[PDB]
């Protein structure tokens, strides 16, 4: 009847170690034979978690542990192990094992988007705001393991990382230095959100940054254009109204971006004059709302559109009924 070197074992085991990890070695001695002692787990309900090598006495995980999967306060498993002499003589030696599961950081921070966009001026001074990134951490709140911090990464795109920075706590992305870059360029800046858990986990996203002078994005003369009624009878080419913007050093190109799916209207993209393009019918349709936009030649020639507050407007077009002659009185009901 072997006797265990210790009559109880306690061991602390990190959650999320992989299947196979040896976590404890036990030992009993046969005082007579001094050899060939063998071991066995006696509490059959824990063969769900562990295996015990019959000759080495090494205990290992059959599956990784999960701290959060246990009832509150109960993240520990206690059980009996037994040791026999070579013959398997009855009663064996018996000891207690207690495996306590240590809580660990489970999740990385996750960004609200895979790709953020922003803009910056070619000559922007150090500290110009560009955009904010944001990540959340699924781990227990208020702990170092769910505390988010941001930084840039220079492994894949080192240059952007040298002209842009992100504030460690707020996730505001800003210019690191006074800029001197080419209008129309689009940088990819890689940002990383990391926590403060054991271990540390992180993920990353991309901020695409377009270089362009804010002043070279056109400003419409109005937010809402409300030209006079257009007659139901208007022939093709009749003028509806005219939109207009100014931009610094730029030719401007005008367009209709939505609301005109029937091609009932058209726009001269250079003059900004909106005209009747198809047939009109008051019974069929009495009013329209077009979304128009103004862009710089430079931006167009670069196959870009940049919709801002000021280079987008709505045009309200109201049709005039020409077949409206209600009678003097009607014997109605
Ligand atoms: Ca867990
Ligand atoms: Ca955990
Ligand atoms: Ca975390
Ligand atoms: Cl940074």
């Amino acid at each position: 009847s072997p006797v265990f070197t210790n009559s109880t074992y306690t061991v602390l085991v990190e959650e999320n170690l992989p299947a196979g990890t040896t976590i404890l070695q036990i030992e009993a001695k046969d005082v007579d034979l001094g050899a060939n002692v063998s071991y066995r787990i006696r509490s059959p309900e824990v063969k769900h978690f562990f295996a015990l090598h019959p000759f080495t006495g090494e205990l290992s995980l059959l599956r990784s542990l999960d701290y959060e999967a246990f009832p509150d306060q109960e993240a520990s498993i206690t059980f009996l192990v037994e040791a026999f002499d070579i013959y398997g003589t009855m009663p064996p030696g018996i000891a207690t094992v207690t495996v306590i599961v240590k809580d660990m950081n489970d999740y990385p921070p996750v960004f609200s988007k895979r790709i953020y966009k922003g803009m910056v001026a070619p000559d922007a001074v150090k500290g110009t705001p560009i955009t904010t990134v944001y990540a959340e951490d699924a781990d227990p709140p208020g702990l170092p393991a769910s505390r988010v911090r941001y930084r840039v990464d220079d492994v894949q795109f080192p240059y952007p990382a040298s002209i842009f920075e992100v504030e460690e706590d707020s996730g505001r992305v800003i210019t690191r230095v006074n800029l001197n870059e080419e209008p129309t360029t689009i940088f990819k800046l890689v940002v990383v959100a990391f926590d403060d858990g054991e271990p540390v986990m992180s993920s990353s996203a991309t901020v695409k940054i377009l270089v362009l002078h804010p002043g070279e994005i056109p400003r419409f003369t109005q937010e809402e254009y409300r030209p006079p009624p257009v007659s139901e009878l208007a022939t093709k080419g009749t003028m509806v109204g005219v939109i207009s913007a100014a931009a610094i050093n730029q030719s401007i190109v005008y367009s209709i971006v939505s609301g005109n799916e029937e091609d009932t209207f058209g726009i001269n993209n250079i003059t900004g004059v909106i005209y009747v393009n198809g047939p009109l019918d008051y019974e069929t349709r009495t009013s329209y709302v077009l979304r128009v936009q103004a862009d710089s030649l430079e931006v167009v020639l670069a196959n870009l559109r940049v919709p801002s507050k000021s280079n987008t407007a709505k045009v309200y077009i109201e049709i005039q009924d020409e077949n409206n002659h209600p009678p003097v009185f009607l014997e109605h009901h």
